[PDB]
């Protein structure tokens, strides 16, 4: 799994760049008023492109640890919520959710990092898990509520955005927990890398599809 993990970091680098350039190029296919979420999506993929290059270099030198992923997540996880809010909200409601969901997302990642940087199964490990998991549930519940007012083709397009996050993000807390039940550290890195490509490029593509619906 060592060679596979390193090779997947390179695959992710290419995938994230491909997503960045796809989203930037496609941004003109929607009306200006509907582009902001597409641009944010492209920025998320570009940040992850930058970080997978850093994480591959760290792997080459033997200095890699899972904690390096958190430098990416602490910026990209809040921004992914923002890219959803950019297609679902306007005005004061947008500013309020960006603030509240962004704070929650940062707390989730920081609490996770506190637990990540301790021995697995330690008190700190569980403390970080409980706080991050509560925040995660709070975020997922607020994402489920976001669809309540949409109709027609926007409701369908939002359903896809919501479900990619609801299903696709389960792996992150699952991977955090699994090593206390079994020898799962190695497969955790493989699955997180695959998941990041699906979640980041996929969310951008689905935000673009929503913006196409809104423009049409
Ligand atoms: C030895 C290596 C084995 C590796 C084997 C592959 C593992 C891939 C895991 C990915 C986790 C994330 C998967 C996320 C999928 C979510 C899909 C979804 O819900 O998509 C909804 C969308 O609306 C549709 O249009
Ligand atoms: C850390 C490296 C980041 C690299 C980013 C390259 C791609 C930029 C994409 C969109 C720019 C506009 C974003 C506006 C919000
Ligand atoms: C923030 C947005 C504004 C700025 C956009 C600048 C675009 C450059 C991207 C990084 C290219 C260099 C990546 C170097 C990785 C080195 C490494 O880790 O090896
Ligand atoms: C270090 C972090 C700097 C960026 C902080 C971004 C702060 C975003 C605040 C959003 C808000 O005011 O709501
Ligand atoms: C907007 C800001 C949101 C809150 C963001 C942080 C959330 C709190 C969790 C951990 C503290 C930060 C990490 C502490 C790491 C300590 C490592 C150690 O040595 O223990
Ligand atoms: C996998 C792609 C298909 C979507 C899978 C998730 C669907 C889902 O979670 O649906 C819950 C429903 O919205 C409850 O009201
Ligand atoms: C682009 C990368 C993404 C979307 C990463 C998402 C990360 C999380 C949702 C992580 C959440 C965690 C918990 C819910 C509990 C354990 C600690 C974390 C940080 C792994
Ligand atoms: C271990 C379990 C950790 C999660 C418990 C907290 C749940 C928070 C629910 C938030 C509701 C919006
Ligand atoms: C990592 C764990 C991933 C879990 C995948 C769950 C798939 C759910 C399929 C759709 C069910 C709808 C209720």
């Amino acid at each position: 799994m060592e060679e596979l993990t390193y090779r997947l970091f390179m695959v992710a680098t290419v995938g994230m760049l491909a997503g960045t350039v796809f989203l930037l190029a496609s941004s003109r296919e929607v009306k200006p008023e509907h582009r902001r979420g597409v641009y944010i999506s492209a920025l998320v993929c570009g940040i992850a492109w930058y970080h997978y290059q850093k994480m591959g270099a760290s792997w080459e030198s033997g200095s890699y640890d899972t904690g390096l992923r958190y430098v990416d997540w602490v910026l990209t996880v809040p921004l992914m919520f923002v890219e959803v809010l950019a297609v679902t909200r306007k005005g004061a409601a947008y500013n309020e959710a960006v603030r509240n969901w962004g704070i929650a997302a940062t707390v989730m990642i920081g609490a996770g990092y506190y637990g990540e940087t301790s021995a697995a199964g330690s008190n700190e490990y569980w403390t970080g898990f409980v706080i991050a998991m509560a925040t995660y549930v709070w975020l997922m519940r607020n994402l489920q509520a976001e669809g309540e007012g949409l109709k027609g083709d926007q409701a369908v397009a939002f359903e896809n955005i919501k479900n990619l996050i609801l299903v696709g993000w389960i792996i992150y807390p699952l991977g955090y927990i699994a090593p206390v039940v079994g020898d799962f550290d190695a497969i955790r890195e493989v699955l997180y890398t695959i998941a990041d490509i699906i979640n980041k490029v996929g969310l951008g593509v689905l935000v673009l599809q929503m913006a196409r619906v809104q423009s049409g």
